[PDB]
């Protein structure tokens, strides 16, 4: 029978072993989801791009056959959708309401603020020190960098960043009880509702204010929509950002020649980030669709109302596109084809430019501030996310 999906990673920092075998022998195949239903799994870069862009395929989760991967996903599909789950024309109608903050030009203008945020958190880490033992690079740095930035862009005042960063981490931490995670989730929603009310009365220079002035007050959306769009911008990317920073540090520890290159030349940070986002595809389960009508993909017929999962993680190890795909090599010559860490097509990550700027700032600065930063536990003992989840690192003891 069809194998259960998601697959488990072969080891902490490695993709599922199944993908390489499927790319070679069965690139479009059926898998079994948690509820016994079937879906198609696409593994080759060319086919992943096809799934991401076909207008015969839908992200609408109330359609029959949509591939929810967990009971929690089926429950969430009942809520009013935001743009992540919309097809044209609704998709860009709502996405355009927030895209201006994320353009290449806007993100370029944010660089001094990004640098300041990274610098301030690194100085706090230096002041705290590691004189009594290792400290957790996740809690002290990888978590607050993306958290403080997206909260600040949404509209949160500086004084509230540390508490709300903690609450949002509790929301997804593997140690939280269900009650703890749900209380934190509701706390964030309650806070954002009050902030939306505040910015309806007195807008400021932030995303929530622009939504209030330009969309809520004219009746294009309502205030509960503004809350859910802000919430989506917070939760869609934050845990992924945290994992990418931590995975970057662990990857450099595993590749000491390339770490020495980067220590000697911080201008290598953009190339490091490009290879990191290809090699550790920390969001691998988001390119999902159902077929609105029959669609042929390779040697398979995907029938109407059947579900499809396109693995950008597998695409990013596709030997036909990326030579020596399973070697981490930030000095590689890149091919014409895009790496797919941020997806592809209309739904390609709204924050791709922001995310790359955050990661570039981190990795051009971290080792200038801390030239002797070391992972404090044996690399084989790093606490990765459980193997049946997206790749990530839960905590990362360091000294410096
Ligand atoms: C390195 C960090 C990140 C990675 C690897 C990443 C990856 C992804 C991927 C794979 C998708 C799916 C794209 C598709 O459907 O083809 C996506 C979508 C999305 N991401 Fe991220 N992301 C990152 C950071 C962020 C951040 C920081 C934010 C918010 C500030 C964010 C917000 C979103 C949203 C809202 C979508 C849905 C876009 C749409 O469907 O129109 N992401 N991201």
């Amino acid at each position: 029978g069809a194998p259960s999906f998601p697959f488990s990673r072969a080891s902490g920092p490695e993709p599922p072993a199944e993908f390489a075998k499927l790319r070679a022998t069965n690139p479009v195949s059926q898998v079994k989801l948690f509820d016994g239903s079937l879906a198609w799994l696409v593994t080759k870069h060319k086919d992943v791009c096809f799934v991401a862009t076909s207008e015969k395929l839908s992200k609408v989760r109330t359609r029959q056959g949509f591939p929810e991967l967990s009971a929690s996903g089926k429950q969430a599909a009942k809520a009013k959708p935001t743009f992540v789950d919309m097809d044209p024309p609704e998709h860009m109608h709502q996405r355009s309401m927030v895209e201006p903050t994320f353009t290449p030009e806007a993100v370029k203008n944010l660089q001094p603020y990004i640098q300041r945020t990274v610098d301030d958190l690194l100085e706090q880490m230096k002041q705290k020190g590691c004189a009594n033992g290792p400290v957790d690079l996740v809690k002290e740095f990888a978590l607050p960098v993306p958290s403080y930035i997206i909260y600040t862009l949404l509209g949160v005042p500086f004084n509230d960043l540390e508490y709300l960063t903690q609450q949002n981490a509790i929301r997804t931490n593997g140690s939280s009880t269900a009650r703890e995670a749900s209380a934190a989730n509701q706390e964030l929603l309650d806070y954002l509702a009050i902030l939306v009310e505040q910015r309806l009365v007195e807008p400021k220079d932030d995303i929530i204010s622009k939504l209030c002035t330009e969309q809520v007050k004219p009746g294009n959306i309502d205030k509960s929509d503004a809350v859910q769009i802000a919430f989506l911008l917070l939760v869609a990317g934050n845990a992924t950002m945290v994992n990418m920073i931590a995975l970057g540090v662990a990857t450099l520890a595993q590749h000491p020649d390339q770490l020495a290159q980067l220590k000697a030349n911080p201008s290598l940070a953009p190339q490091f980030v490009e290879e990191l986002c290809r090699y550790h595809t920390a969001s691998a389960l988001a390119i999902k669709r159902t077929a609105k009508e029959d669609v042929m993909i390779g040697d398979k017929l995907v029938r109407a109302n059947e579900g499809i999962i396109a693995s950008n993680q597998s695409a990013n190890r596709d030997e036909e596109v990326f030579e020596n795909p399973d070697e981490f090599n930030m000095n590689r010559k890149w091919p014409p084809q895009d790496p797919l860490g941020f997806g592809f097509g209309d739904h390609r990550c709204i924050a791709e430019h922001l995310a790359k700027a955050e990661l570039t700032t981190v990795f051009s600065t971290l080792y200038q501030k801390f030239p002797d930063l070391k992972v404090a536990v044996p690399l084989g003992k790093i606490n990765y996310t459980p193997l049946n989840r997206d790749v990530g690192i839960v905590d990362l003891p360091v000294i410096f």
